[PDB]
């Protein structure tokens, strides 16, 4: 590459291949994201160069050369998916789960206050470092690029039910839902809703939380992909779904997983929940 050296392919991302690269002029190691291919997206993503926070992966540069587009981000050594897999025998310790959730809510509260959504949070785009930080990767990109950039199998596991029901608009609440699913997975060491198709995803949610109705979600029955023929499942207690999470954690999770997006706790209000009374910032055991 003219301006970098490739150290390795990191892998396939949501928008194209991702490389670990060294800037030829500065020697720094960065994440270089090639966007698999548009004038609208460059200005809008370039505005994300201004969306800086300790819990957001820094966008260093937007490079449009040779009719190719490449995003340059600050490099982090591990993602939460790999850390949860590495931690599977013991689980991630609860103080670290709480630290991670708290920091991720800080990042969402910051982005949401600046009117930027993620829309596609998942453990693979939550990046961690040795100092106990976690950062959200790729905030703002879905709006800017949305939507065909890969043929790789898209994960539906963290998708909010309004989007599975075909609402074509998004709100801050989609990110709270995804983060609630990720919270539950850290605690139980299993994905909460591991669907392998949109209807399997939606029916896994309904089997746990109950089939939604107009009482708990006014407007649900008029949403584009809602069918009156959906089976009617009863809702399970969170005490069964995420043991051994304590009643503070279960209360918070329930507020992150309300069906009606409008009823879902905000990131800012979640930071004030009693669950975070005893929050600390532990050192993670990272094997790199
Ligand atoms: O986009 C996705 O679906 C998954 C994905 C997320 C982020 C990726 O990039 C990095 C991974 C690790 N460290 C970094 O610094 C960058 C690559 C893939």
């Amino acid at each position: 590459m003219e301006n970098f050296q490739k150290v390795e392919k990191i892998g396939e991302g949501t928008y194209g291949v991702v490389y670990k690269a060294r800037n030829k002029l500065t020697g720094e190691v960065v994440a270089l994201k090639k966007i698999r291919l548009p004038s609208t997206a460059i200005r809008e993503i370039s505005l994300l160069k201004e969306l800086n926070h300790p819990n957001i992966v820094k966008l260093l540069d937007v490079i449009h050369t040779e009719n190719k587009l490449y995003l340059v981000f600050e490099f982090l050594h591990q993602d939460l998916k790999k850390f949860m897999d590495a931690s599977a025998l013991t689980g991630i310790p609860l103080p670290l789960i709480k630290s991670y959730l708290f920091q991720l809510l800080q990042g969402l509260a910051f982005c949401h206050s600046h009117r930027v959504l993620h829309r596609d949070l998942k453990p693979q785009n939550l990046l961690i470092n040795t100092e106990g930080a976690i950062k959200l990767a790729d905030f703002g990109l879905a709006r800017a690029f949305l939507r065909t950039y890969t043929h790789e199998v898209v994960t539906l596991w963290y998708r909010a039910p309004e989007i599975l029901l075909g609402c074509k608009y998004y709100s801050t609440a989609v990110d709270i839902w995804s983060l609630g699913c990720i919270f539950a997975e850290m605690v139980t060491r299993r994905a909460l809703f591991p669907g392998d198709s949109e209807i399997d995803q939606l029916f896994r949610i309904f089997r746990t939380l109950g089939t939604p109705d107009e009482v708990v979600w006014p407007g649900v029955t008029s949403m584009p992909d809602y069918k009156p023929s959906f089976p009617k499942w009863a809702r399970q207690d969170f005490s069964k779904v995420v043991p051994p999470l304590d009643e503070d954690g279960r209360s918070l999770l329930s507020q992150m997983l309300h069906y009606d997006p409008n009823k879902r706790i905000s990131a800012k209000a979640a930071l004030a929940h009693p669950f975070f009374q005893d929050v600390t910032k532990p050192v993670p055991h990272l094997r790199l």
